[PDB]
Order: structure tokens, then C-alpha cells, then sequence
């Protein structure tokens, strides 16, 4: 097999198929690569599969998504970018243990340049669909939006929803034509994961006050500007909240550009 010889495997980094760190013979250099079961020829499973692919290939320019250098096939394996920091969700519970979590000015730096990642994606027309702190890696800090399973075209008829700690209702309610917002309001729910909050609810009571606009408890003084752009971000209305430009030109979030 071409993995085989081509790399040598270091570390499994994630169970689900999996990932491994692995340093390419040739090039002396390290790339996290994802393998999974190869899906059956011309299946539903097949094309959500292929346009993680597609997504990853024309999503290859961006200082905040994971690079991608190569795909190939019983397996599929992608082979991206190896972000050294860990991801953000493994950031966030070492904060939680230790009682000390981002600060304001952090927070601001992480919403800017995740939002600057939603941008250049939504100028593809593409979605992303799963922003949550699992699925940004860190490698000055850097984020970098990963994980493009859920990505999909801007006006697509049909949705494969995300996490639902960081799911919009209108998404839930199966209305599509805002998504772009979809990623906005997920993006502000892993920004007040990254604050301190208590993990997110994923039904019941707690779930649907969040989605009627209402911030989760953040154990920590915010500016009341910076906490107002949070808020607005979970809107109910998808429309009242900034596209991922207006977000990277908020005033809020001059100070951190
Ligand atoms: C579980 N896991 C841990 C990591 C490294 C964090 O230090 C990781 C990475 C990726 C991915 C990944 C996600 C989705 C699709 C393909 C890949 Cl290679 C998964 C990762 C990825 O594309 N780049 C990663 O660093
Ligand atoms: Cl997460």
C-alpha cells in the first residue's frame, strides 16, 4: 500500500476510522492523515464523502483551514496538514481542570481568526456545517478551521446537520436559506466554550434557551461590547447576525487585528 511505504506512522491522534501523525519517507515532514472505509461505489456515503475531498482541494489557500495535500483508495485516506497545538476542544478541558481559561483579548484573537477562516469559506459559496472546538486545531498561536465532513454548497437543498450542542434551531427546522449564519452561531458557542462555560446541552430545556438568543453562564468578567457581539452571533433571527466579513470588521474585534 502506498500509505505503507510512503509513511512512517508516529501516533494514532483519533479513533471514530482514524488519524495518525506520520512522517512522509521523502519529504522528511509531518501531516496528520485521516483513514477511513472506503464507502460503496456511487452511494449517498460515497459523494458525502467525496465532497469532504472536494472542499479540502479547492479550500488549500487559507492562512486558518487545514492544508490538504493529498487523497487516494477497502480505505479512503486524507492527508492534511499536522497542526502541533492539539485542538481547541483539548485546550478547553485542560482550562476547565485547572480553573484559569481564555482571556478577553484571547477570545477576541480565536473569534477573529476563525471568523477570517468562515470568510474565505463562504466566499467559495461553501458551508461549512460542523464549527465546534473539536474540529479547530492549533499550530502567535494559530486556529485553523478542520474537519470539512459537513461542507456543503451555500443554496444546497439538502443538509447533513452538525453537532447539536452548536446547531442553529432554523438548521434543526430544516431551513436553509441563511446557512452561511449557521456557521456564525456555532462559532459563538465555541468562542463561550473557550471562555469557561460548562459543556453545551444537546436537547432539553437548556438547548432550546440558548437558541432563543440567550448566552450560557461565562465564568469570567467580557466587556459588555464583546459580550453584546456574542449574543448578537446567536440570534434567533439568522439575518440579525454578522456575516463572517462583518464579524472581521467589527469594531469589537479592531484591537486583535
Ligand atoms: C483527531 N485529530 C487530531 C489532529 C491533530 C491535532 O493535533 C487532527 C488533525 C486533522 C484531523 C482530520 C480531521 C478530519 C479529516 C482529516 C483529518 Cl487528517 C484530525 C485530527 C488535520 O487535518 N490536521 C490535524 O492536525
Ligand atoms: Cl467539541
Amino acid at each position: 500500500s502506498r500509505y505503507t511505504t510512503e509513511f512512517h506512522e508516529l501516533e494514532k491522534i483519533g479513533s471514530g476510522g482514524s488519524v495518525f501523525k506520520c512522517v512522509k519517507r521523502l519529504d522528511g515532514c509531518i501531516y496528520a492523515i485521516k483513514r477511513s472505509k472506503k464507502p460503496l461505489a456511487g452511494s449517498v456515503d460515497e459523494q458525502n464523502a467525496l465532497r469532504e475531498v472536494y472542499a479540502h482541494a479547492v479550500l488549500g489557500q487559507h492562512s486558518h483551514v487545514v492544508r490538504y495535500f493529498s487523497a487516494w483508495a477497502d480505505h479512503m485516506l486524507i492527508q492534511n496538514e499536522y497542526c502541533n497545538g492539539g485542538s481547541l476542544a483539548d485546550a478547553i478541558s485542560e482550562n476547565y481542570r485547572i480553573m484559569s481559561y481564555f482571556k478577553e483579548a484571547e477570545l477576541k484573537d480565536l473569534l477573529l481568526q476563525v471568523g477570517r477562516g468562515l470568510r474565505y469559506i463562504h466566499s467559495m459559496s461553501l458551508v461549512h456545517m460542523d464549527i465546534k472546538p473539536s474540529n479547530i486545531f492549533i499550530s502567535k498561536v494559530m486556529f485553523k478551521i478542520g474537519d470539512l465532513g459537513h461542507v456543503t454548497r451555500i443554496s444546497s437543498p439538502q443538509v447533513e446537520e452538525g453537532d447539536s450542542r452548536f446547531l442553529a434551531n432554523e438548521v434543526l427546522q430544516e431551513n436553509y436559506t441563511h446557512l452561511p449564519k449557521a456557521d456564525i452561531f456555532a462559532l459563538a458557542l465555541t468562542v463561550v466554550c473557550a471562555a469557561g462555560a460548562e459543556p453545551l446541552p444537546r436537547n432539553g430545556d437548556q438547548w432550546h434557551e440558548i437558541r432563543q438568543g440567550r448566552l450560557p453562564r461565562i465564568p469570567q468578567v467580557l466587556s459588555q461590547e464583546f459580550t453584546e457581539l456574542l449574543k448578537v452571533m446567536i440570534h434567533p433571527d439568522p439575518e440579525r447576525r454578522p456575516s463572517a466579513m462583518a464579524l472581521v470588521k467589527h469594531s469589537v474585534l479592531l484591537s486583535a487585528s
